[PDB]
RNA sequence: UUUUUAUUAAAAAAUGGUAUGUUUUUUUU
């Protein structure tokens, strides 16, 4: 093949326009947050949704996500099957997004929305 | 005083006839 079959590592920066996964990044960031991020905003966390079996959702998603890259933050909603793993790098984040879609933990993986938390926005900034 | 010749056209759409307007959520602390 003409593309790397290995996993992104820490220093694998790419140009801002190009998606780190080889695709191209638009500007509108879509409406359903589906395919590829926007070069106008820099986010590393992605919505993953789907099964809500039991209380061990945190550990199952941690096991099923840490093997895709380096993790900075994980927040899982207990009431509903929603998790918001935050990755350290764009490369690992987008690789995980394209690797955890329609998989078994089907997962409804999307891009995260702007935080409404006045406290979370401050620490993110 | 014998014979004539002269030949337009012409089908389709909208008016016009099963109006129209509405309509599904990822974080707060
Ligand atoms: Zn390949």
């Amino acid at each position: 093949c003409e593309y790397l079959h290995r996993l992104p590592k820490d220093t694998d920066f790419f140009n801002a326009n190009v998606d780190c996964f080889g695709r191209e990044k638009h500007a509108d960031y879509r409406d359903d947050m589906g395919g590829v991020g926007s070069f106008l905003r820099q986010n590393y966390t992605l919505y993953v949704g789907g099964i809500t079996p039991t209380d061990d959702i945190e550990e199952i998603v941690s096991r099923h996500f840490a093997e895709w890259g380096d993790i900075e933050r994980i927040r899982v909603l207990n009431s509903r099957g929603i998790a918001f793993i935050t990755y350290l790098n764009e490369a690992n984040a987008q690789f995980a997004k394209e690797a955890m879609a329609h998989q078994s933990l089907c997962l409804n993986v999307r891009w995260a929305t702007t935080d409404p938390n006045p406290a979370s926005q401050a620490r993110n900034q």
